RNA sequence: AUGGGCC
RNA sequence: GGCCC
């Protein structure tokens, strides 16, 4: 977005750390172009002349201003796709109750009992424990004070900025280019879940192209249910944006609240106010406290539902704004937040519909190699979602979620301390559709010095979970 | 080190 | 706890 102000105060946000995680035994074998990101000005891999806090904000450009015409395409385009969405998942969408926002209910998992607490929480000491009862699913007087005033339609909070503490490619590490996570305040959070909780889980129970989101998926048994969509048509696009959270601009957030969230879908009418709070935030780093107008917050309850549904009335937009009678059964498409798989039997032009998509402040390029602009023809077998190809299995005919080589290589170089044989469980699961040679080359640094699940054991398991039929057929 | 998923 | 977003 757009920062319009940055003040100075006494009070310091402490955010910088150090890395967490640790080379593990594989690293020294693999040698991954791949590293912690930085965390502090000092680290030593940094390159020369680069302050981390400036670049950090970078993303920060601008907040575009769309037309009336603009603005009215883009409220028909979501209420068109709020017309969809309702219809697959009903308008049952009342508050939760306090209780149930905590505990979680079918569809949607309880909050994490302790993790960060957001501001001013975290300038006083209190952990998530000290002020919200998670195992009875209760709140203390600090909380309850707060949800008064949401209720008031008074509420004030600032967003705590964090750096994220993750394996990076080293060139991004070394451009210092530091991922953030905007924490907010528990008590928003809760709030937000109490507001559109049910409709997040009924979104995650009802996950797939029909309402183009693929938040709730599980990639090991739904790789089968959106490949095999996605190969009955003609042309599949690997769409990548550029800065996509940040680029939201306050025009298409507040049109989208305004349509999706309508009290005429059952929704309390709270629930679209707190969603617009996230459209101008302040932030608080270190000693600074920056004021943004528009973008995404990262740390908001359902962010990834939110970027999803952008997602979907973006390109609906660009489309409409291009062609004429584009309607939703024009095309097919799944998204979890930025990440994008577009499908259409019609020839579309997505180079065509690149000025369309900076009316909205976002900047779209092909994934399908940094090549000269869109192709026509790729296949779903050609594109990456959620960081897994789509390929299919020789021994049950199903398709399967398969990640790059290097990138497994990645995860096993790094690990936090004492989670490894943990890590190494998880990552398996993961490894195991790279089929039984990758599997053996990528564990062998491990062997001798950790239990490594068996390539078969794991295979068995992922035939059960994608289809339990053909794990019966197998000995019928 | 986080929102939200999934093991 | 890990992974993806
Ligand atoms: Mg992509």
């Amino acid at each position: 977005g757009l920062i319009v102000d940055t003040r100075d105060v006494e009070e310091r946000v402490h955010v910088m750390r150090k890395t967490k995680l640790a080379p593990t035994v594989a690293h020294g074998v693999f040698n991954p172009e791949f590293g912690p990101a930085a965390l502090s000005n000092k680290d030593p891999r940094l390159n020369e002349g680069v302050v981390l806090d400036e670049v950090i904000f970078s993303k920060h450009k601008s907040d575009t201003k769309m037309s009336a015409e603009d603005k009215a395409l883009f409220r028909r385009c979501a209420a068109d796709y709020a017309s969809r969405l309702h219809s697959v998942l009903g308008t049952a969408n009342a508050p939760l109750s306090i209780y149930e926002a905590i505990k979680g209910v079918d569809g949607l998992d309880a909050m994490e009992p302790d993790t960060a607490p957001g501001l001013p929480w975290a300038l006083q000491g209190k952990r998530r424990g000290a002020l919200i009862d998670f195992e009875n699913g209760t709140v203390g007087p600090e909380v309850e004070a707060a949800l008064k005033l949401m209720e008031k339609r008074e509420y004030k909070f600032a967003c705590q900025t964090f750096l994220k503490d993750e394996i990076r490619p080293m060139e991004k590490v070394r451009a210092g280019k530091t991922r953030i996570v905007d924490v907010l305040p528990v008590e928003h959070i809760l709030y937000t879940r109490m507001m559109i909780g049910r409709f997040c889980a009924q979104m995650h129970s009802n996950n797939g192209p029909q309402i183009g989101s693929a938040v709730g998926c599980n990639p090991d048994v739904d790789w089968q249910r959106f490949g095999t969509h996605f190969a009955q048509y003609r042309n599949v696009w690997d769409v990548d944006y550029s800065a996509f959270d940040a680029n939201h601009c306050s025009d298409a957030m507040n049109i989208m609240f305004e349509e999706v969230f309508r009290t005429e879908f059952g929704f309390h009418p709270n629930a679209e106010w707190i969603l617009k709070t996230l459209v101008n935030t302040e932030h608080a780093y270190e000693n600074k406290r920056i004021t943004v107008e528009g973008g995404m917050p990262s740390g908001c309850s359902a962010t990834s539902i939110i970027n999803t549904i952008l997602n979907n009335i973006y390109v609906l937009y660009a489309l409409r704004r291009h062609y004429e009678g584009v309607e939703l059964d024009t095309y097919t498409m799944i998204s979890y937040g930025d990440d994008i798989v577009v499908a259409s039997d019609y020839d579309l032009d997505f180079e065509a519909l690149k000025p369309h998509f900076k009316s909205l402040g976002q900047t779209i390029t092909p994934a399908d190699k940094s090549d000269k602009g869109f192709v026509l023809g790729h296949s779903i077998t050609d594109v990456t979602f959620l960081k897994r190809h789509f390929h299919m299995d020789y021994g049950t005919g199903f398709y399967k979620p398969v990640m790059a080589s290097k990138t497994l290589e990645a995860i096993l170089s790094f690990a936090r301390r004492g989670t490894i044989q943990e890590k190494l469980i998880s990552v398996a699961g993961l490894a195991v559709h790279s089929g039984p040679d990758e599997y053996r080359r990528l564990f062998e640094p491990f062997q001798g010095l950790f239990e490594i699940p068996s390539y078969r054991s794991l295979y068995l398991r992922w035939v059960n979970a994608v289809c339990g039929d053909a794990a019966a057929l197998e000995h019928h």
